[PDB]
């Protein structure tokens, strides 16, 4: 089932409130045709060049970054064009992306929250309507609605009393979340 790690800083936050705040702070890197002219808003795959166990993106407005983990693929120009698909197992949110394909992969200097065992799997044929694509592209473009909706559904599958309106401390009482010391 879904597993969550959170800095005790967010003990009393609801998951919905954390993710809305986090996406407002990360902003929109404007990964849009005509606005992607170099590597500052593309993100990166591990290993790449167009597939990876990780896809990571640094914010262009702040130090925020996220890391999507799983078995992910980007169609580039191939039909259906500009689709991120495959397996999305994890999302990590925090500050300061670090690493590369030869240095141990991607990580966050200050991870705040992570969502693991997401068990999302979108086939290429769903295109940009796939759940994985919408979840990750939402984060790229400053809109965590799709991620929130996916975390909501997984938490209710553990117990219908849980939801993205639960606090991290409540989810840890439920056994799904685990507090990490702040830093």
């Amino acid at each position: 089932s879904i597993s969550i790690s959170y800095s005790t800083t967010y003990s009393g936050w609801t998951v919905a409130d954390y993710l809305a705040d986090w996406s407002a702070y990360f902003g929109d890197v404007n990964h849009r045709p005509g606005q992607v002219v170099d590597g500052s808003n593309t993100g990166g795959f591990n290993p790449g060049p167009f597939d990876g166990s990780q896809y990571a993106l640094k914010s262009t407005a702040s130090d925020a970054a996220f890391i999507a983990g799983g078995d992910l693929h980007y169609t580039l120009f191939s039909n259906p064009s500009h689709t991120l698909w495959g397996k999305l197992d994890s999302i990590a949110l925090g500050d300061t992306l670090t690493g590369g394909a030869s240095s141990g992969g991607y990580a966050l200097d200050s991870q705040e929250v992570s969502f693991s065992n997401l068990g999302l799997d979108s086939p290429i044929a769903q295109g940009r309507d796939g759940t994985v694509h919408k979840v990750v592209y939402g984060l790229m473009s400053g809109d965590s609605s799709a991620l929130q909706g996916q975390i909501d559904a997984l938490l209710k599958a553990v117990d219908p009393s849980l939801s993205i309106n639960s606090t991290f401390d409540q989810l840890a009482a439920a056994g799904v979340a685990h507090a990490t010391p702040a830093a």
